[PDB]
């Protein structure tokens, strides 16, 4: 009998505990893994020092049929350790269980470990609110036991079908937030009902690894020695948090860029609404998607550090690399945040969002605010801050 790893997501989050795992593992060169991971190319120089490492692309949020040809190569009994999305738990499985129907004499499924999207999990569970969760639950274990069978999805309610899979095997949920579900009045049957089957993520894992793990990590997650040691810098630190563009009435880019700019410096310069104070280290943390926009940013702000913008905000949080403060534009990276960090959060026009008051009522926010994670006045709209400028280099 033998076992076989698979790590799916197409996120971020997961995939970087997932990575970690892997990581923490990596002794072991030979035994058999599938990475089904859309956001992350594993290095070519990390992959040849492995035996039976295999990779899967992801469709849907489902991994291909080209999984059934990685798994047709293990011919004997085989149990599969599956690492899966919260969130897209579901599709991610399908294929799995297909192959196990068909294969039912020799294929098994250990275990499963769960790690959130991120804020979506919750975001999601709040619109369950006045449901009968009791009810939803049961519901959701007997959909799944058909589910379990043939490979096909029927769920009457998806968010909570996301929580029963201990129904059917050994699981852990790994959660950002276990006060969410110990202070969320609603959810009382489903914390009660998960039982010891979650824990909290743990941020911490990275500090048992050895140094040559922590430097494979770090490699998996496209974080280079130069920006390690910038944020091992021994001074108070603060990461501006970097956006694409929003309606601000015109398509010109660099309008956006040069906005940004200006929201930076009231957290820098003593004259700003927000100043954060004059004893930081500044850093620009750009958006992944902010492309030419970042090198604007870059470009203009004086006395700042870049972090590449590719590298994924909870790399931070995973290697215990998060400054003192963060603030800046919002984005769903200020849920997995501890309180003490955050400073400031602003929010651009949308279609929902126009002001102050509307930015309150963002669904992860509304969530922060219940927590005690952040209060009102930590909640700015963009356009209220005036025009400054910036310091001397
Ligand atoms: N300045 C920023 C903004 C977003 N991000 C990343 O992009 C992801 C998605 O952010 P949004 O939910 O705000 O679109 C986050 O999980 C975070 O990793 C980042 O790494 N740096």
């Amino acid at each position: 009998m033998k076992t076989i790893t698979l790590y799916l997501d197409p996120a971020s989050l997961p995939a970087l505990n997932q990575l970690m795992d892997f990581t923490q593992n990596n002794e072991d060169k030979t035994h058999p893994r599938i990475f089904g991971l859309s956001r992350f190319k594993i290095p070519d120089n990390i992959i040849t020092q492995y035996q039976n490492i295999h990779f899967v692309e992801l469709k849907d949020n489902r991994p291909t049929e080209a999984l059934f040809t990685i798994l047709d190569q293990y011919p004997g009994n085989i149990e599969l350790n599956i690492h899966l999305n919260i969130a897209h738990s579901v599709q991610l499985i399908r294929p799995i269980l297909a192959y196990r129907f068909k294969h039912l004499d020799r294929v098994s499924i250990q275990q499963l470990n769960l790690y959130d999207n991120g804020s979506m999990e919750y975001v999601d569970l709040e619109k369950e609110e006045n449901k009968d969760i009791s009810a939803e639950i049961k519901q959701a274990e007997k959909q799944l036991s058909h589910y379990l069978l043939t490979g096909k999805i029927k769920f009457d309610n998806p968010t909570i079908a996301r929580y029963v899979w201990q129904s059917a095997f050994p699981v852990k949920y790994h959660f950002l937030s276990t006060d969410y579900f110990e202070k969320a009045e609603f959810l009382q049957p489903l914390k009660e009902y998960l039982a010891e089957n979650y824990q909290k993520m743990d941020w911490t894992a990275y500090q048992q690894l050895t140094p040559e793990q922590q430097a494979f990590y770090l490699t998996l997650v496209g974080f280079n020695d130069e920006v390690k040691q910038s944020l091992e810098v021994q001074q108070a630190k603060f990461i501006f948090t970097g956006t694409t563009t929003w309606e601000g009435n015109t398509d010109v880019r660099e309008y956006y860029a040069q906005q940004q700019l200006n929201l930076l410096n009231h957290f820098t310069q003593a004259e700003g609404d927000l100043f954060i104070g004059d004893h930081y280290k500044i850093y620009f943390k750009g958006h992944p998607r902010g492309g030419e926009i970042n090198d604007y940013i870059l470009n203009n702000a004086k006395n700042i550090t870049n972090i590449p913008a590719n590298i994924s905000f909870e790399v931070l949080m995973m290697t215990g690399l998060l400054p003192d403060k963060v603030g800046g534009v919002a984005s769903s990276l200020y849920f997995s945040l501890p309180k003490e960090k955050i400073s400031h959060i602003i929010f651009t026009s949308n279609k929902q969002v126009k002001s102050k008051e509307d930015a309150l009522n963002n669904p992860y926010v509304k969530v922060m605010r219940r927590l005690g994670i952040i209060d009102e006045s930590q909640v700015i709209f963009w356009d209220s801050l005036k025009q400054l400028g910036g310091g001397l280099e």
